């Protein structure tokens, strides 16, 4: 991997310890453009001075809330209109209501189902669909998964359905998009300790479980999930797509 | 055989209606039945339909699954008109026709979440007030397609629902296992009913199946019936969170 | 309802096989019954344990899996003794016990090529001999565990035969399709038998599904042969190259 | 960057080998090559082949992988000649032609065996041997195919050898996981290879991954050789009893 003249789209960043944050600083290092989007005003704040450990000579920075069509719409437009073509996406976004990532799963309201889908999975269709404007001669879409949407795991609840979701919209967006050689693969990262993390029942126990019990008898951290969206992002993929890479110290294929 | 047993079945429109062939195989086993529908037509089709069944009552109620309200009253009734059942059929699935044909990236939100909605949260929200009847235990079994799987031309906006449904499945079968109330799918192959209908290239598929298939032949909707009936009944005991495929061994190759 | 067919089930060992757990639920359910053996500590042993079914009679065969010879002529004197048979449930593995514990990296070249041979290979080579008894179509079933699909402490050498296994009911099912023969899997999850002894861990992961699992609690034997009767009848006419699991759920969590 | 690192490449046989797209990426990223054959003409081509490649000097070992003794003995004496390795590509298998066409279920004993000895079990015991020389840890990748997850046409026995290649992956990913050596598999699609001359039906499953797959095109040796850089260096640190589908999407669709 070498990314220089590589300009990549990074989703979801909201402090240092965010995933995204891993991918950025591997990107980054590996010499790629990057531009950054987000949606709480303190996200931007974080990603100003993030932006100081990075080599990026300039800021690209974007508020897009993927609940909105418009600014999702507005906002790959300005991208393109700011920095010219892009060579992908990283799509590191999700969410659910504290009352949904504990207790009985069977107790979801309407409400807090239906807003998980909107912005864990939906919004990866269009995302993929405004970004593909950018990408007239092809690139690369990563999303971000979780084993909970392979498997009905403790707490994860209405996320697991999201993520289930997501998993699936990557392979109808591979599916549709490939023939425009615009590849799209999720990453089905293991336990890290993010700010969404800290609201997910269990997520210590978990943490734990795998030290002890997952192949490598560790767990992973953001960067090693950087390592692989940049194999994902480059060339050195490029017979990759529809495909979910699980960076969890190989808990996935044990039971 | 299922006598002094209760199910309800959601989903019949007509003769066609894979919950039709649930059904017929219940009904003939010796089951009480009562039925849920949406539209006016539905309830219609069914009156005519009962004529054909040995049921002696028609048990027959209105649930939008869009609706909380009509889905929490709904269930309320039927414990009150027949009381304690033990099991339900889930055949309920939406989607706008424009969302099942064409480019997937293409799918509007309002599309997307519809279609969520109705194929997938609508089996969370059964299963929370099912249970409420369910005071020793039963069995939940949903209607889902071999596109909540894999990339299917077409199927669109409805394989990422499934996919949805099929998750959903896993975690109400978790939630609910120490109730002693199962939760599984059957993942029907290709079968002409009035969605199927709506859908892009389906006779395209059905051909397919029964070119390719390893029994080279389509299934019915009295197979998935008798299916459902296994999975519904003290037979299947032991399993839950289960996908079984009904579909003439497609989903096995490639 | 099982009257008027006939059923070849391979495997008993005691009272405890899971291929017994087969036979009571179809002999339960009406139908005529053969049985195979390895060895002569099954053929006194399998005469006392059939006094407990209603077989009217005794139809009991030596086979050993490892050799063509008694598969082929075995089942050649099962068609001329008993006629046409409607199919088989295969419950036959093996591997040393010393693959069935400590490092899977360790395992010799013979320990994996017998686990192979008689876990695996044993289906194929029963299934070829069993489709000249069925020119009508029928049903065959073999037995494996979620060790097949996950890799599992102490099953090694066993994960990777029932990995095979799982593939060779999908290639089955496929090959003999269009004889309308139908090939399938039960995915046990733990129980007590003889072989589970030798087994490493065994009684930790026993415990754990009662902890852990959806049902919270463990199958048994019965449960399997009430899937078995499903598989085995028309209940799952359209059904193949299907691994269903009867494991409380197990399967699906993580 | 792969100076510094020392990779052994089993199962070059000619410039179309998988194993040389490989080999052309790694040499190319600066790794130290180590390649194993078994037939003499496989020496010879690995020999004219060499003089593409930046390596400076050969280093060639004759393994045929059902011997023990050249494995244990093969392994020993490359560990003596270039010292710690960092990881193996494995891309060996074998079956016979009868057995990649025609009825599954007509397969013998000693060709399924063949293929499980050579195409499975090579790699626990290449695993074990090799392991002694990655005492600070390495990587391992094997070469699989979509055969070894559905039953497709024709690849038969060698279906039914992936299934069992890809447990023996995850198996020895759990086992070998605490010394920090991963274990990984690429599915590749397919290629046009001396070994793909021997698989019935090839050229039309060739045709319909263009026609089908996500990306409408064939991959070749160098897609494989770059995904094999990445599963075999740090970029892939994390990542352990993995299956990656080099293949066009093809997997995910139906
Ligand atoms: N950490 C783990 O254990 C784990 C494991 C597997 C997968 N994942 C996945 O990794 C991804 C990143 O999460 P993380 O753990 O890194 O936590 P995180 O740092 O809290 O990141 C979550 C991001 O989602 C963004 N987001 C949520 N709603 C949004 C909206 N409506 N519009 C735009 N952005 C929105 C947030 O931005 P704002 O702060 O501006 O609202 C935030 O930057 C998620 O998809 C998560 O599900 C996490
Ligand atoms: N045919 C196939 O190839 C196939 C294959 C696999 C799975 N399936 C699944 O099988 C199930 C049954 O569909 P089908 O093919 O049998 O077609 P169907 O006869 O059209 O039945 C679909 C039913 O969904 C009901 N429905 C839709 N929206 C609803 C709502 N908001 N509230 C309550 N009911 C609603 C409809 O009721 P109303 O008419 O009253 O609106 C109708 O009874 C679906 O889940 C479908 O996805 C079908
Ligand atoms: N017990 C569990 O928790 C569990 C869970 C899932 C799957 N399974 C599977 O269930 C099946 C039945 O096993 P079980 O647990 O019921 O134990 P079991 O009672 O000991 O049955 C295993 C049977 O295999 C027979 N067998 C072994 N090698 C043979 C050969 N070369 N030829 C003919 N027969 C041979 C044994 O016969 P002999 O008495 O003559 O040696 C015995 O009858 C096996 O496939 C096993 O892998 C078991
Ligand atoms: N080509 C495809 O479409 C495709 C797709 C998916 C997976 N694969 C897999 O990729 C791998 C490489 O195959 P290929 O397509 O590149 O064909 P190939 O060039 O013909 O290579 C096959 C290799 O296997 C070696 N081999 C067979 N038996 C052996 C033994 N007993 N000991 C040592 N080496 C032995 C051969 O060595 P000798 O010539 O010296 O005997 C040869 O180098 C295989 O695992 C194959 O199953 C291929
Ligand atoms: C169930 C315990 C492990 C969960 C791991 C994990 C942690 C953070 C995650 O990110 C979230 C973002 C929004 C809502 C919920 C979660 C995650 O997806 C997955
Ligand atoms: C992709 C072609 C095969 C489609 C098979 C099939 C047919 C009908 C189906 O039922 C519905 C489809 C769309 C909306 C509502 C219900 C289905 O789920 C699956
Ligand atoms: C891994 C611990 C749970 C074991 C469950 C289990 C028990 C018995 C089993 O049957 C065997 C038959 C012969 C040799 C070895 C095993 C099994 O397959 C699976
Ligand atoms: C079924 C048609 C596609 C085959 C793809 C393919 C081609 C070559 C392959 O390599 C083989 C090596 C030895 C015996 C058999 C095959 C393969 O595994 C897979
Ligand atoms: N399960 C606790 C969290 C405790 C933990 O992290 O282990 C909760 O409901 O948040
Ligand atoms: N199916 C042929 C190969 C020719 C083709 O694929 O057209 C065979 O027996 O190998």
């Amino acid at each position: 991997v070498n990314l220089e003249n590589k300009t990549y789209v990074i989703m979801g960043i909201a402090n240092k310890r965010s995933i995204a944050f891993g991918v950025a600083k591997v990107l980054d290092q590996l010499g790629a453009k990057l531009v950054f989007t987000y949606r709480k005003e303190r996200s931007r704040k974080e990603l100003e001075k993030l932006l100081e450990q990075l080599n990026q000579p300039e800021a690209h920075l974007y508020q897009i809330d993927v609940q909105s069509d418009e600014e999702v719409i507005n906002g790959f437009e300005q991208i393109g209109k700011d920095v010219g073509n892009i060579d992908g996406v990283y799509h590191s976004i999700a969410f659910a209501n504290m009352e949904d990532l504990r207790g009985r799963f069977s107790e979801t309201s309407r409400e807090g189902f239906l807003l998980a889908q909107d912005i864990s999975s939906y919004s990866l269709t269009i995302v993929a669909h405004e970004a593909k404007k950018l990408m007239p001669e092809g690139g690369s879409i990563v999303a971000t998964t979780y084993l909970g949407g392979e498997f009905a795991v403790q707490n994860y609840n209405v996320m697991g359905v999201a993520k289930a979701s997501l998993e699936a919209n990557v392979k109808y967006l591979a599916l549709d998009l490939g023939p425009d050689n615009i590849r799209v693969n999720a990453i089905s990262a293991g336990p890290i300790r993010t700010l969404s993390a800290k609201g997910v029942g269990g997520f210590n126990t978990i943490l734990k479980e795998i030290e002890e019990r997952a192949p490598l008898k560790r767990n992973v951290d953001q960067v090693e999930v950087g390592k692989t969206a940049a194999y994902l992002l480059s060339d050195l993929s490029s017979g990759v797509t529809g495909e979910n890479i699980h960076v969890d110290s190989g808990f996935h294929a044990i039971k």
